[PDB]
């Protein structure tokens, strides 16, 4: 199921301020080596928030678990039935994000389908007004267990490059539970480490991201 290279397809429909847009993403992953590869697309014109701030939205089922964390894999432990992922955003001096998505095999495919709503942002701050570096740094996420909530969950800051050489920070609050609601693998604290390389196909003429993307778990001996 997740032995050698999946496909993937992301399906995100948004609006920030009411304005309504859609990003659509194909590519594959290959959880033995943590490795994602992807390219998405708005299909609705213009992106009207920077791409940088949409690409934790937009699978951590890829990450790469080795043999002694295997009982700590809540990702793939929920597979192929899935899990919802629902995050709050608050980007620092500026809005916020709700997101809600499933996480799931159809057919041979890994889907991630989300809802993001955007509330409260400024016209002309950093992100409705497209002022960020099109980069995003490497990051780490501490992963708990919540035995009464019957899922995990973790909080983590994202920092974002500001064109005028500043950083803004985003606080991510997430929470996993599985789909069905059925028994869950209850995984011990841990730490999730992503590395990402944003990128443009120089034939590509519609606003989209090109994506490598590397992630790892560790913690535990």
């Amino acid at each position: 199921l997740f032995t050698g290279v999946v496909p993937i397809l992301v399906e995100l429909d948004g609006d920030v301020n009411g304005h309504k847009f859609s990003v659509r993403g194909e590519g594959e992953g290959d959880a033995t080596n943590g490795k994602l590869t992807m390219k998405f697309i708005c299909t609705t014109g213009k992106l009207p928030v920077p791409w940088p701030t949409l690409v934790t939205t937009l699978v951590l089922c890829f990450a790469r678990y080795p043999d002694h964390m295997k009982q700590h894999d809540f990702f793939k432990s929920a597979m192929p039935e899935g899990y919802v992922q629902e995050r709050t955003i608050s980007f620092e001096d500026d809005g916020y994000y709700k997101t809600r998505a499933e996480v799931k095999f159809e057919g041979d495919t890994l889907v991630n389908r989300i809802e993001l709503k955007g509330i409260d942002f400024k016209e002309d701050g950093n992100i409705l007004g497209h002022k960020l570096e099109y980069n995003l740094n490497s990051h780490n996420a501490y992963i708990t267990a919540d035995k009464q909530k019957n899922g995990i969950r973790s909080n983590f800051k994202i920092r974002l490059n500001v064109e005028d050489g500043s950083v803004q920070l985003a606080d991510h609050y997430q929470q996993n539970t599985p789909i069905g609601d059925g028994p869950v693998l209850l995984p011990d604290n841990h730490y999730l480490s992503t590395q990402n390389a944003l990128s443009k196909d120089p034939n590509e003429k519609r606003d989209h991201m090109v994506l490598l993307e590397f992630v790892t778990a560790s913690g535990i001996t």
